[PDB]
C-alpha cells in the first residue's frame, strides 16, 4: 500500500482530481475515432490535431514532425510520427508512446477506426499531459534531468499484410532517425531514453497485461501496485477484484509492436498492451460504443499516479 517512493494519500488524490474524465473523452478521444491510414486525409487530419493539441499545453513542449516516405506494397506513403519533448534540453526522458494511424481495411468493408488499436491509448497521453501540465510545467521550470517524451507513431499496422516489411514504419524510422541524432549526455537520441512505456490496445473490457522484459518488471510491480492502491482506496470503477488488470507470470508473450526498433537499439522498454487481445482486435467492431468507460478512466487514474511518481511531480 504506502511503499517507499509512494505519493502521499493526500498527493495521490489530488492527482487523479486533476483528470477530467469527458475532457478525455470528448476532447482527446472523440476527434481521433476516424478512418486515419497512412497518407489519408483522416491521418493527416489526426496528426495535425495531436500536434495543435499538444502546442497549446502551457507547459510549452517541443513538438516536432518526423515526416518520410517509404516504401509500401501500394507504392510510396507518406508518413509522419509526432514527437513531443516537455524539455529538449533535459539529459534524459520517460517516454510514453503509442501509435496513431489506423489499419488499413478493403474498400467495401465496414470503416476501420481502432477504438482500442490505438485512439484510447492516444488520448491517455493527451489527457495525461493535460492533467499533468501545471506539474509538469514547473519541474521543466526547475530544469528536472529526467523530462517527459510522448510519441504518436505513424505506420504501425500493415496496409496489405504483406509480409514483415509491411509493418511498423513510423518506429522503424524514428528509432533509426534517433540514433542519428547527437544528444548531450546521449550520446545519442536513442540513449537519452531512460524507459520507453508503449500502451496499446487499452480501453475494452476486462484487459490483462503481464511483464514481458525482466530487464523492466520493477516498473510492472508499481503498475500492479498502483491498481492495488487506487482499488482499496475506492478510487476504481467496475473492478470488483483488488488486481483484475496486472498479472503476475507470463503466459501470453509480447508481440511484434513499435518498440521493437527501439528495444533493438538497447532501449528498455515496458510494452502495456492487453494480451489476450481485444475480443474486437482487427475488426470494424473496435469502436467507441465497444469501449468500456470505466476501465479506460480506470487505466487512466493508473498511469496518471505512475507518472506523478516516476517524475516526481
Ligand atoms: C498495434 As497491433 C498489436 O494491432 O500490431
Ligand atoms: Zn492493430
Amino acid at each position: 500500500v504506502p511503499l517507499i517512493g509512494s505519493l502521499p494519500e493526500a498527493r495521490l488524490r489530488r492527482v487523479v482530481g486533476q483528470l477530467d474524465p469527458q475532457r478525455l473523452w470528448s476532447t482527446y478521444l472523440r476527434p481521433l475515432l476516424v478512418v486515419r491510414t497512412p497518407g489519408s486525409p483522416g491521418n493527416l487530419q489526426v496528426r495535425k490535431f495531436l500536434e495543435a493539441t499538444l502546442r497549446s499545453l502551457t507547459a510549452g513542449w517541443h513538438v516536432e514532425l518526423d515526416p518520410f516516405t517509404a516504401s509500401t506494397p501500394l507504392g510510396p506513403v507518406d508518413f509522419g510520427n509526432v514527437v513531443a519533448t516537455l524539455d529538449p534540453r533535459a539529459a534524459r526522458h520517460l517516454t510514453l508512446a503509442c501509435h496513431y494511424d489506423s489499419k488499413l481495411f478493403p474498400p467495401g468493408s465496414t470503416p476501420f477506426v481502432g477504438a482500442t488499436d490505438s485512439a484510447v491509448p492516444c488520448a491517455l497521453l493527451l489527457e495525461l499531459a493535460q492533467a499533468l501540465d501545471l506539474e509538469l510545467s514547473r519541474a521543466k521550470k526547475q530544469a528536472a534531468p529526467v523530462t517527459l517524451q510522448l510519441l504518436f507513431l505513424d505506420g504501425e499496422e500493415a496496409l496489405k499484410e504483406w509480409g514483415p516489411k509491411d509493418s511498423l514504419y513510423g518506429s522503424r524510422h524514428l528509432a533509426q532517425l534517433m540514433e542519428s541524432i547527437p544528444h548531450s549526455p546521449g550520446p545519442t537520441r536513442i540513449q537519452a531514453i531512460e524507459l520507453f512505456m508503449l500502451l496499446d490496445l487499452l480501453g475494452a473490457p476486462n484487459p490483462t497485461f503481464y511483464s514481458h522484459f525482466p530487464r523492466t518488471v520493477r516498473w510492472f510491480h508499481r503498475l500492479r501496485s498502483i491498481e492495488k492502491r487506487l482499488h482499496r482506496l475506492n478510487l476504481l470503477q467496475s473492478h470488483p477484484q483488488e488486481v483484475m488488470y496486472f498479472q503476475p507470470g507470463e503466459p501470453f508473450g509480447s508481440v511484434e509492436d513499435d518498440h521493437i526498433p527501439f528495444l533493438r537499439r538497447g532501449v528498455p522498454v515496458l510494452h502495456l498492451i492487453s494480451t489476450p487481445f481485444p475480443a474486437v482486435w482487427h475488426t470494424p467492431a473496435d469502436t467507441e460504443v465497444n469501449l468500456h468507460p470505466p476501465t479506460v478512466h480506470n487505466l487512466c487514474r493508473i498511469l496518471a499516479v505512475f507518472l506523478a511518481e516516476y517524475l516526481g511531480l
